[PDB]
């Protein structure tokens, strides 16, 4: 008995964001960029072709896209142009992404709560919560 991330598949629209400014600060994002980041209301599209999962983020300010297999480290360029070594895992219904770069670490845990996808973003004790609804 192995679970899957099929429940994450689809198109997701940001409906709420809490503490994103301080999470961006902790990541090293500069003020002008945080201002635009805070105003962004992205769409996130999670798809899967065979073993390969893709997470595409679309906003006016920044589009990003990563493609990966579960549990295999990949190189990632983030929305704020960090170049990280990343791994996405599935832990008891939660799709967990860890990004490491320059001896630093941040985690984005995405889980489903009453049909909404909730992304918890952590960097050195700063926690940001972002809520998405399925389109
Ligand atoms: C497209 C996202 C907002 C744009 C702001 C760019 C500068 C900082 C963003 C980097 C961290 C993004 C983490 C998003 C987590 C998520 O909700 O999927
Ligand atoms: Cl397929």
């Amino acid at each position: 008995y192995f679970q899957s991330m099929n429940k994450f598949l689809g198109t997701w629209k940001l409906v709420s964001s809490e503490n994103f400014d301080d999470y961006m600060k902790a990541l090293g994002v500069g003020l002008a960029t945080r201002k635009l980041g805070n105003l962004a209301k992205p769409t996130v599209i999670i798809s899967k072709k065979g073993d390969i999962i893709t997470i595409r983020t679309e906003s006016t300010f920044k589009n990003t896209e990563i493609s990966f297999k579960l549990g295999q480290e990949f190189e990632e360029t983030t929305a704020d142009n960090r170049k990280t070594k990343s791994i996405v895992t599935l832990q008891r219904g939660s799709l967990n992404q860890v990004q490491r770069w320059d001896g630093k670490e941040t985690t984005i845990k995405r889980k489903l709560v009453n049909g909404k996808m909730v992304a918890e973003c952590k960097m050195k004790g700063v926690v940001c919560t972002r809520i998405y609804e399925k389109v």
